[PDB]
């Protein structure tokens, strides 16, 4: 019942979500700074100005990963407070915050993982066309020889994109995250630059080949199941995986587009250069693997053939179905269909109302059962062959949940947001004591 000796135990934050100091020291506008001034596009007016102030109050933020005795700990890096600006310059300040927090992290024997890109692309590059332009691919690999080149063997394990897919569908399709466009044409040519960044990026990495250290991608990913066991449901069922789940997997790993995905967006290969499969597709030290809920499909008359069905419980408070099952059944479908990779969970958690009782606790009992059926699922998968290497809890803190603002909660640690007092809920010390047994009670 133990995971292996060494196993990585981390939570995991993104740098829009926690940071706050969004003008300070230099730091650039992103296209997340821009969007939360939009009116109506955040709920409550939210936005990251401040968040949890994690910029200042790092140090405490450190502390409480070492009381609950991490391994681990992925945190994203800030493009713009290392670009401001479209002259490309290196802003120092930005740069030494994040080796502080590495060098933090070391001295309290906890591995970072670092994420290059969680959403918040500089406004210069998005000035510059962002992920419509090929050229932002350059302009990443850029970003990311030098941040390897100054923290590369002082940080473990990078990422290269966290959640492409959100990117393509909530930024291009459905203008409900940043830039906010609405065009469905526009995601074959994102996802290619964004799979053409990706693989720069890891060139660059090989180029400089730090010591002791890994690259992957961090994708998010619903394990399809059919409403019935009807064959056009089946079918639906089928085509929904192959472009809902495999979009971005099959050109990491198989080096062409899946045909779901080619026929969702006919134009695709017109964005294609001849090298550009080869690059996209070179070798990964790891995949990040995101989960958090299925999606049960049916089959439809009208286009595009599948209907997603909406389940009302057992939800967190997001809407999200709560089923173990599909974090077991995602990772062995993954390593059957693409090898025995190694794989983190490079986010797994969930969004209840927590609020502190008269003595100013905070018991969050279905976060606890969240986690207890979502690491059980994951231990099986692990036993049952898949080279699962850690696992990382989202969030190590509330934080700005996106177009949720703070009205959704997701960490382990509760943060009141007009002190930022942040107090252990029930779930970080249930969490420590797994991590200390290296496993489930």
């Amino acid at each position: 019942k133990k995971f292996p000796e060494g196993f990585l135990w981390g939570a995991a934050t993104s740098s829009y979500q926690i940071e706050g100091a969004w003008n300070e020291d230099g730091k650039g506008e992103s296209i997340w700074d821009r969007f939360t001034r939009i009116p109506g596009k955040i709920k409550n007016g939210d936005s990251g100005d401040v968040a949890c102030d994690h910029y200042h109050r790092y140090e405490q933020d450190l502390d409480l990963m070492r009381q609950l005795g991490l391994k681990t700990y992925r945190f994203s890096i800030a493009w713009a407070r290392i670009q401001p600006d479209s002259s490309r310059q290196i802003n120092q300040r930005g740069l030494d915050f994040y080796r502080r927090l590495v060098e933090g992290l070391h001295k309290r024997d906890i591995l970072p993982m670092a994420t290059l890109y969680h959403w918040d692309l500089p406004q210069w590059v998005e000035d510059e066309g962002g992920w419509l332009s090929r050229e932002s691919a350059s302009r990443f690999a850029e970003y990311t020889h030098a941040l390897v080149a100054a923290l590369g063997d002082q940080i473990p394990l990078w990422v290269t994109h966290n959640e492409p897919m959100v990117t393509v569908w909530a930024g291009y399709h459905m203008g409900l995250f940043a830039p906010g466009l609405k065009d469905p044409t526009l995601g074959g040519r994102v996802a290619h630059h964004l799979l053409l960044s990706h693989g720069q990026a890891l060139q660059a990495f090989r180029a400089l080949s730090p010591a002791g250290s890994q690259m992957g991608i961090t994708l998010n990913f619903n394990t399809i199941y059919p409403v019935s066991a009807e064959p056009a449901d089946v079918e639906a069922a089928r085509r929904m995986h192959s472009f809902q789940n495999e979009l971005f997997l099959e050109p990491l790993i198989r080096g062409q587009y899946n045909q779901a995905t080619l026929m969702a967006y006919p134009n695709l290969p017109e964005f294609i250069a001849p090298e550009d499969m080869q690059t996209i597709s070179a070798p990964i030290d790891f995949l990040g693997v995101n989960y958090y809920n299925p999606m049960r499909v049916k089959s439809s008359p009208q286009p595009p053939g599948i209907e997603v069905v909406q389940v009302e419980s057992p939800v967190t408070a997001m809407g999200w179905e709560i089923a173990p099952e599909g974090l077991y059944d995602l990772l062995m479908g993954i390593t059957r269909t693409y090898g025995k990779l190694p794989i983190y969970i490079t986010e797994n958690g969930a969004a209840f109302d927590d609020q502190p009782d008269q003595s100013g606790q905070v018991n969050d009992p279905q976060r606890v059962g969240y986690f207890q059926g979502h690491i059980g699922a994951a231990r099986r998968a692990l036993a049952d062959g898949v080279d699962l290497r850690g696992y990382y809890a989202w969030s190590l803190l509330d934080n700005f949940e996106w177009a949720e603002g703070y009205s959704k909660r997701f960490g382990i640690i509760y943060v009141d947001f007009e002190t930022q007092q942040r107090t252990l809920k029930q779930s970080a010390q249930w969490y420590r004591d797994v991590i200390a047994n290296n496993g489930l009670e």
